């Protein structure tokens, strides 16, 4: 089997991708974040408190001739810009782009916190780290990717993010006509749960480049991307009045600038971040100080190479028995 579905930035700036999703018997179509740096499907409900619902469409298990209660199930996860949801599971069949997957862990969200209510274009998030991660006690579920694993032509899934564009999520085979070059794979460290891989080195605009190994993860669901603070300070002091606000909490330049592109390195091969990716636009409405794209880890314990790295590049995330990453130009 094979599933393919086109992803969709949420707002002008690309700060979080959705992909459609059957979730139910009749479907219930549902918008999800789907996040390579988490491990649970969950989704807005109708066990959700309704004061922290504002415009989101709902999974009404009711509804669904399908879902069972997964009893004694509770689930509770928190992510690393502090957001948090937790509520019960249901099992129901989960479709993807035409990929189906029976008995699925659909994670009900009895509450949500406030990052959430607020974006009423993300109805949930639907994991693709390890099954490791799942946050579901007593008994961990697995993801739609594990779940699927067996049934695929080819046990992978790859994304083709858009800037400022729609792209592509596509399981089960790798589609040869959506990069350019070859794919270039690298080694994953499964210890953390994560698509953990060491970048070669970095360079920014026309610099040279420098060979350093960057441990770090591909994370979907980040927005940006957060790399050592000597990486991002070698970035940032090549833009005139760029500086690191503490009252913003990251890098601010002036919007007037052009910014340089940011090379980073998988194994001999370079992808190549162009600067226009590195906009984030005004701190605030009408500001002329604009939020970069490229930020410091150093305060979160791990290096991300979230959206803004990842839609330079068509990326397959291999789940054979020894997992890999793959990137290729685009
Ligand atoms: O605001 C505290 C700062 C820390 N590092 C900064 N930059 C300035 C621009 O060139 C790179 C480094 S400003
Ligand atoms: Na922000």
């Amino acid at each position: 089997s094979t599933g393919s579905a086109t992803t969709t930035p949420i707002d002008s700036l690309d700060d979080a991708y959705i992909t459609p999703v059957q979730i139910g018997t009749p479907a219930q179509t549902l918008n999800l974040d789907f996040d390579t740096g988490s491990s649970d499907l969950w989704v807005f409900s109708s066990e959700t408190t309704a004061s922290e619902v504002d415009g989101q469409t709902i999974y009404t298990p009711s509804k669904s001739t399908t879902a069972k209660l997964l009893s004694g199930a509770t689930w509770s996860i928190s992510y690393g810009d502090g957001s948090s949801s937790s509520g019960d599971v249901y099992t129901d069949t989960v479709s993807v782009g035409g990929l189906t997957v029976t008995g699925q862990a659909v994670e009900s969200a009895k509450k949500v916190s406030s990052s959430f209510t607020e974006d009423s274009t993300i109805d949930g998030l639907l994991g693709l780290a390890f099954s490791t991660l799942n946050t579901v006690s007593p008994t961990q579920q697995k993801t739609f990717f594990d779940n699927a694993k067996a049934s695929l032509d080819s046990p992978v899934f790859t994304a083709d993010l858009g800037y400022h564009a729609p792209g592509t999520y596509n399981f089960g085979f790798i589609d040869t006509t959506a990069y350019t070059g070859s794919i270039t794979y690298t080694a994953v460290s499964t210890k953390q749960g994560f698509w953990e891989w060491t970048s070669t080195g970095y360079a920014v605009g026309s610099g040279t480049f420098k060979s350093t190994s960057i441990d770090g993860i591909a994370d979907t669901g980040t927005t940006l991307l957060y790399l050592p603070a000597t990486v991002v300070s070698a970035y940032w002091a090549q833009v005139s009045g760029a500086k690191s606000s503490s009252s913003v909490g990251g890098y601010v330049f002036p919007c007037s600038a052009t910014l340089p592109s940011f090379t980073f390195g998988v194994g001999s091969a370079r992808i190549v971040i162009p600067g226009d990716y590195i906009d984030f636009g005004p701190i605030s409405t009408g500001s002329s100080s604009c939020f970069g794209g490229i930020q410091s880890s150093a305060g979160i314990g791990i290096n991300i190479f979230g959206d803004v790295a990842l839609k330079a590049a068509f990326v397959v995330f291999n789940g054979a028995t020894t997992p890999t990453l793959g990137f290729a130009s685009k």
